[PDB]
């Protein structure tokens, strides 16, 4: 499956794509304002994620650092990135169907639209200004808006026991972006698409 990843932000981002234990495609690449990068993801990819990283420096070998979303200092990500990171999440060809969603469970750094480019389902979007409205205690000094698990490390915020409920913090995410996961047990906003759909992930989809 192809995912066109498009940076409509006014700033450079370094796109990243991983399924946690491996890169997807090259795993990462710089996208200046306006650029598009098309990757190929193997059918049957389960638990895939795509995200943006900000204010990165890499050297000639592709080692460095990112202020949000750093995946162990690599340009070419093999593992998930350091919160805060708005996440495009997907599992492909799962008993005949694709599943897509956007999640704020690991915080928010960059607005995002995640849409099929092929027929038969809708896209999802989290494009509100969550960084500028972020509650004081969630603001990440390095840039972006942390989820409350990252900040406070409690069973309630992290949903460790499997029994958590919504919180003042999760409700800020949900109010700003009703169509993204705000906490682990949030009512699902996952979209069911035809198996083997193709997709576009757009950073900063709106002015």
């Amino acid at each position: 499956a192809t995912f066109e990843i498009v940076n409509r932000c006014s700033y450079t981002v370094w796109a990243a794509a991983s399924k946690g234990d491996a890169a997807l495609d090259a795993g990462g690449r710089q996208l200046n304002s306006g650029e598009s990068w098309t990757i190929n993801v193997e059918p049957g990819t389960n638990g895939g994620k795509i995200w943006a990283r900000t204010d990165c420096y890499f050297d000639d070998s592709g080692s460095g650092i990112c202020k949000t979303g750093d995946c162990g200092g690599l340009l070419r990500c093999k593992r998930f990135g350091r919160p805060p990171t708005t996440l495009a999440e997907f599992s492909l060809n799962q008993y005949g169907k694709d599943y897509i969603d956007i999640s704020n469970i690991k915080g928010f750094n960059v607005p995002m639209d995640f849409s099929p480019t092929t027929r038969g389902c809708r896209g999802v979007r989290c494009a509100a200004d969550i960084v500028g409205q972020c509650p004081a205690k969630l603001k990440a000094p390095g840039g972006g808006c942390n989820d409350a698990c990252t900040v406070f490390q409690t069973s309630e915020y992290c949903c460790t026991t499997g029994k958590c409920g919504p919180t003042e913090y999760s409700r800020f995410f949900k109010r700003l972006c009703p169509d993204a996961f705000s906490y682990v047990l949030d009512k699902p906003t996952t979209v069911t698409c035809p198996g083997s759909s193709n997709y576009r992930v757009t950073f900063c989809p709106t002015a």
